[PDB]
């Protein structure tokens, strides 16, 4: 009452004055927590379920139920507070300050008599004040508890109340889990809807039905750092403040695909629903950063395209492909755009390589796992696994069940999901038809021939044309020049210089892959030493010519 | 009430009290956004120290006062709150509270939020009652050991970053106070004294940190010149002179432009490592084509391959190397992967703090033949995007340091050769991907004859310098030179057995000779050797002493 207000809000006086947001579609939650506090002897329950999904949403209505009426006779007049045990542990610099202010609460509890406690941070309260052999606020607690004279409310979070308070059985004794369920989509549609007021009142924006379908099916879908519906709610709102200081209306499918994309960094026309302009688009969107393969670069997109469209089983992962060819084609990029165009980010793609993981200790490093980490972090990721002529038979069949299960069993005791990522398989192994043909019974020779069956499109990458070699040496020059521009670097190469670069930087027996270490070796050492000895300045043009073959050379840097 | 009991800010911006700020709109912005909320809607400023936390707070009051936030910012005053004006103190918080929820349009900024987290037996719940509207300002680290463990208040409180500003903002920063100071200190500033102080503040300076670090120095640089006078005019010299006061280092030419230190290596690395000129002249031009900013300022600085045997020179180059870019040998960090052969070693990657120490320095990775898996993996991610994702959770910049590599893999035409075999096994024993990120690989060379007698001279100058110490003198002639160079004569191993020789010979017969008493004070000591010829191994060559 008078000590009570010091360290918490009454949730009964608020639910009078009418300050509780509503909570629809939870009533068998909050029937359970009403059982739980019609018993006689031990009526503690304790919220169990991921933060971010309504424990509180759930206390909150049920003191709505209080203050309506529709709760029995042991629930009639009974004022709900809260508490939190960050208010009583500090402040104990001294030897008992936090057990005096607990008990002074106890005691008006006790004077009161008609008091439902609700103390949130659950696990602790066997941590709070001194340790856990000496007397702290379990020690004080647990005497009163099992008698039911004290009826508390706990909410906690699946491991931590697993490792904290089921190590205690005789605080364990005492609590009885409910278990709160994480919302569905229409849950959380159906909850935006209810608040559509209170926001509105709050915000002064008119929010559309629409904009609440596209803000839940883009919170639940790119974002998995928590759960529904506290980030659904916080778009939203942060979306209503978005139009509040810049009017200084009405919510569409725009401003929470802007707020997202502030959120994510994935830029906003990606966002926003429109998938089928997406895949009309997709071959050229991929084709500006991937050069040549025109055949694979058409195969991959009628590939991605059938898979995308999910007329298959939902049992299957969302891409499996086979890449071979000589090394250095563009599989990489190729890999990379396909993550640019996907999910928005380059850096989204997970790259391991399995050739360097050879036994089980290793095998434990993979799963059990950083791969496992990351589609836990985010499950929409396009997976590369390389060098598949190299593993073990334990890699094989780990393989082999994830395709066959579309599930990964770890070594940390989740089953991860792999329903929508993409698995790319860039091995270097083995005139179309007779490549198709030698890798097939190659693989049937080598691996088993249900891993050649479970495959989705195996793609072959051929030989680069010269041209296409003069191509990405332009491209590689634009990126350069982009670096140089700070200090006025236009640098032109010529035919000759074009053709001495293509012959210097490609090796047949290596593939174009020494490009990198080629590149800066022959061209951005000696414009750096001629910058450094003042052959050249900033302000002119760098025209480099090559002499002594035009079809040992020396180049000129004019 | 509150007057008596903290200070305003938007009635200080009446008198323009508070200092302007400049180019501080997007975290402005993003406090827009998160004081328009209905949940989650106290901010807590997120930023290093010293960059200005307090200073979009007197922005936001700038914009109050001018007029350029939205409806539910109208006529909203700032308050801080002070602890030092506040049973006596618990009732006059209370009160200050109930006014604040009396008024209804207050708005307090407190800065280190978990010093609240002995006032939380008052704040916590009243805040939970929602009618404070707070700006909070913390360090990430107190945020992450405090804030974000504590469930109970996330639901009111939400990130906002500020970051360290870059240079060009920091010069526009110094341009915006410019007029205050010159007001304060009736001294002129020049434009290039701020760009330099900007540029020598993020040189020389690393415990305090930008802007502040530039202002610091520029009202330090003021009041000097004032001490100095009692036609002012604060410039380049004035810069480099308080530093100079302030991290105990010279003034002279090494606070100047950095083209003609670069140019210089070859002289002073001579001075104390010994021959390899060819190599020497490598590597000098490499760090001098990687270090001007003509690469792509993204990546590494450098990235060094001294092939060869340890302790022959390739350490001594390291280590003169940390003398001359840097100036100091403690900067040079010692890391061996010899130790770290095992992932629970690997995942040290010790390391950290170190850096943070001093960013400005040298590191070397020691014997990467045999370093992890893991540590591969994470040099190639260190190599690819430049940065680092440490176990604390803070990306450590590599824009300045260089990297060293320090292996013993393959150890003209016959180093042509030992050249060609090098690219080879690097191309075989490591992943080619590995070596396709290294600037450049240049392996050393076998010794001759005079580059031994050039490490034995200085070998013996220290032994030498100890008999000056205790007023001997200490001659050597050619022939025991020659044979002292031979004995110690090892190319597999290197010219750590010519340490074992000099002392097993030189310095414990002479040591013992001393105390013989017969050639000690008064009396030059000259080494000659007898009974050898020029040719023979030495077996019965004996040192004689003079
Ligand atoms: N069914 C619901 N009805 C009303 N609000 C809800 C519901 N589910 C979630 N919320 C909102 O989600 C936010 C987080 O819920 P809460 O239980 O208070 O904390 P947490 O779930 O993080 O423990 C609250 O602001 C609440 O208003
Ligand atoms: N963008 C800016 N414009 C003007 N002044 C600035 C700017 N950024 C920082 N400052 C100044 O630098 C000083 C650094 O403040 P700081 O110590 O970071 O505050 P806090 O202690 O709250 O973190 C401030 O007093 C401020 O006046």
């Amino acid at each position: 009452s008078l000590v009570l207000d010091q360290f918490g809000r009454n949730l009964t006086a608020a639910a009078m004055e009418g300050k509780l947001d509503p909570v629809i579609g939870r009533e068998k939650e909050i029937e359970r927590v009403m059982q739980v506090l019609s018993r006689r002897t031990k009526n503690n329950p304790v919220l169990i379920g991921e933060p971010g999904v309504g424990k509180t949403a759930v206390v909150e209505g049920l003191a709505q139920a209080i203050v309506h009426g529709e709760v029995p006779e042991t629930l009639k007049d009974k004022q709900l507070y809260t508490l939190d045990l960050g208010s009583l542990v500090a402040g104990s610099r001294y030897r008992g300050d936090f057990e005096e202010r607990l008990k002074k609460v106890l005691k008006e509890i006790n004077t009161r008599g008609d008091i439902i406690l609700f103390i949130d941070e659950l696990h602790t309260l066997v941590g709070a004040g001194a340790a856990e052999g000496a007397i702290d606020a379990a020690s004080i607690l647990k005497p009163k508890l099992a008698r039911g004279e004290l009826q508390t409310i706990g909410a906690t979070t699946l491991d931590e109340y697993r490792k904290y308070i089921e190590k205690d059985a005789a605080l364990e004794r005492r609590f009885q889990p409910v278990q709160v369920g994480e919302p569905t989509v229409e849950h959380t549609i159906e909850i935006l809807k209810g608040l559509r007021d209170r926001y509105e009142a709050h915000h002064r924006v008119s929010i559309t039905d629409a904009a609440m379908v596209a803000a839940a099916t883009l919170a639940d879908r790119y974002i998995n750092d928590r759960f529904l519906p506290d980030k659904a709610i916080d778009l939203i709102d942060e979306a209503g403040a978005r139009m509040r200081i810049r009017r200084m209306a009405e919510v569409d499918d725009e401003q929470i695909a802007e707020v997202l994309g502030n959120w994510t960094g994935i830029p906003v026309f990606k966002l926003t629903e429109a998938e089928t302009t997406r895949l009309l688009r997709m071959e050229e969107e991929l084709h500006k950063r991937i050069i040549g393969q025109e055949d694979a670069v058409k195969a991959v997109s009628k590939a991605i395209r059938r898979t995308r469209a999910g007329l298959k089983d939902p049992k299957r992962p969302s891409g499996s492909f086979i890449f071979a060819g000589p090394s250095g084609v563009g599989k990489t990029e190729l890999s990379k755009a396909l993550a640019n165009f996907l999910f928005g980010d380059d850096d989204a793609l997970i790259q391991i390589d399995m050739g360097e993981f050879h036994d089980r200790f290793t095998a434990s490093r993979l799963f059990g796992g950083q791969l496992t980490e990351k589609v836990r972090r985010k499950p929409f990721s396009v997976v590369l696994f390389d060098e598949i002529e190299k593993a073990h038979q334990e890699i094989y069949n780990s393989l082999l069940q994830v395709l066959e299960d579309g599930r990964l069993t770890d070594g940390q005791g989740r089953t991860v999901d792999f329903k929508n990522t993409v698995l790319i398989f860039t091995s270097n192994l083995g005139d179309y038809e007779r490549m198709k043909q030698k890798v097939n019974d190659e693989l049937k020779k080598h691996f088993r021939p249900e891993f050649l069956n479970r495959i989705d499109d195996i793609i072959v990458f051929h030989q680069l044309t010269r041209e296409e070699i003069i191509r990405m040496v332009d491209l590689m020059i634009s990126r350069v020049a982009g670096q140089l521009k700070s200090k006025d670097m236009a640098l032109v190469l010529t035919d000759a210089a074009k053709a001495l670069l293509a012959k210097r930087g490609f090796d047949p027996v290596l593939g174009a892959r020494p490009l990198r270490r080629t590149i800066q070796r022959e061209i951005e050492d000696q414009l750096s030493e001629k910058i450094l000895f003042e052959e050249v300045g900033p302000g002119q043009v760098v025209t480099v010519d090559v002499d002594n073959w035009d079809g040992d050379a020396v180049f000129t840097f004019t």
